[PDB]
């Protein structure tokens, strides 16, 4: 058992193993950047806030723990450590999670500057490679955006924050429109949004609200064709969407003037309204735009993921006990 020490951060008391040093709040549970004197790594230390206050908190806590334990991929955030001061299940009330701190997010690079095509290749290849792994385990991210893309100095990229500035500029349209159900291509829409911005230096759909965002999207990728219209039940919703100028798809060049034609071709395959018609992560990895980086025997897939818990409505003491067993059984990466 590690030796713990108390320290006051983000209006709470952190109680952390003494190997973790220089805890400094990054965002607000809440996260501190730190140095791990035992491994030599820079690490993000997240303290969950009242993880067992309610059913929703308790299940949130269990899910993030579970998802973090599962991910073992170069381009996806993984668990370095998880710890509790608690010496038993009954004393158990606090949860901390330790993660790589890559150093910056993908906002800190966009900088409103055109990245080169070469750099966009390398950056998008990694996102796609990470997504392939996540999607192979039946997990949809649902809110992929530059903020959730961690990079280091060498531009190594890790995807973070993926469970069951404006924070809606990258969201698939169906996600905004309370669509009963979602496929994995919701994240591919996000990729197209991010890729587009890296090449142009500019937000692709900078909506001012919900309805604006939707209008900006119909402007670039046009009014739903007949194949997609058949998949929308409401006649009043169709009438409503068609009351927004009902014009055909823009050709996808005027935005991406000067871009690699292969990049443009990829963005056209990502940024399809009909989610059934978007390129998948694995398909996009084979697209000629990634020829310099694509290696079919180094694009790992995930072990299958037991997400049964996801459909369960359980009592707190069950989520708590389930979480605690996940803590006690944790093995760090060698
Ligand atoms: O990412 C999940 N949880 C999680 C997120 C963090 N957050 C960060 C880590 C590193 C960095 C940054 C934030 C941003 C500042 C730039 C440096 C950097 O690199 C820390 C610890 C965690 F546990 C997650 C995963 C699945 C479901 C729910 C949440
Ligand atoms: C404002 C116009 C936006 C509406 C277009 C969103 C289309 C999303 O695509 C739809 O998503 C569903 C999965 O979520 C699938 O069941 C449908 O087959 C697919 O067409
Ligand atoms: C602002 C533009 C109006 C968007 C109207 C789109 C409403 C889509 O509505 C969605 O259609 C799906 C297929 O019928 C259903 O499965 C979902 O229940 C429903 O939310």
């Amino acid at each position: 058992r590690p030796t713990f020490y108390r320290q006051e951060l983000n209006k709470t008391i952190w109680e952390v193993p003494e190997r973790y040093q220089n805890l400094s709040p990054v965002g607000s549970g809440s996260v501190c950047a730190a140095f791990d004197t035992k491994t030599g790594l820079r690490v993000a230390v997240k303290k969950l806030s009242r993880p067992f206050q309610s059913i929703i908190h308790a299940k949130r806590t269990y899910r993030e723990l579970r998802l973090l334990k599962h991910m073992k991929h170069e381009n996806v955030i993984g668990l370095l450590d998880v710890f509790t001061p608690a010496r038993s299940l009954e004393e158990f009330n606090d949860v901390y999670l330790v993660t790589h701190l890559m150093g910056a997010d993908l906002n800190n690079i966009v900088k409103c500057q055109k990245l080169t095509d070469d750099h966009v290749q390398f950056l998008i290849y990694q996102i796609l490679r990470g997504l392939k792994y996540i999607h192979s385990a039946d997990i949809i991210h649902r809110d992929l955006k530059p903020s959730n893309l961690a990079v280091n100095e060498d531009c190594e990229l890790k995807i973070l924050d993926f469970g069951l500035v404006a924070t809606r500029w990258y969201r698939a349209p169906e996600i905004m429109l309370n669509w009963m159900h979602y496929n994995q291509t919701v994240d591919i829409w996000s990729v197209g949004c991010i890729m587009a911005e890296l090449l142009t230096g500019r937000t692709l759909f900078p909506g001012t609200d919900h309805i604006d965002q939707l209008k900006l999207i119909l402007r670039l990728v046009g009014t739903p064709g007949a194949e997609l219209l058949k998949k929308i039940s409401s006649e009043s919703a169709r009438n409503y969407i068609q009351s927004l100028t009902q014009m055909p798809k823009m050709n996808f060049a005027n935005v991406f003037i000067g871009a690699n034609p292969l990049a443009v071709d990829l963005l056209e395959k990502m940024l399809v309204l009909d989610s059934d018609k978007r390129i998948t992560a694995a398909q996009a990895l084979a697209h000629a735009y990634f020829a310099q980086y694509h290696d079919p025997d180094d694009e790992p897939v995930a072990d299958p993921y037991d997400q049964s818990f996801e459909s369960r409505d359980l009592l707190i003491d069950e989520w708590k006990s389930l979480t605690y067993d996940e803590v006690i059984s944790f093995v760090p990466p060698p």
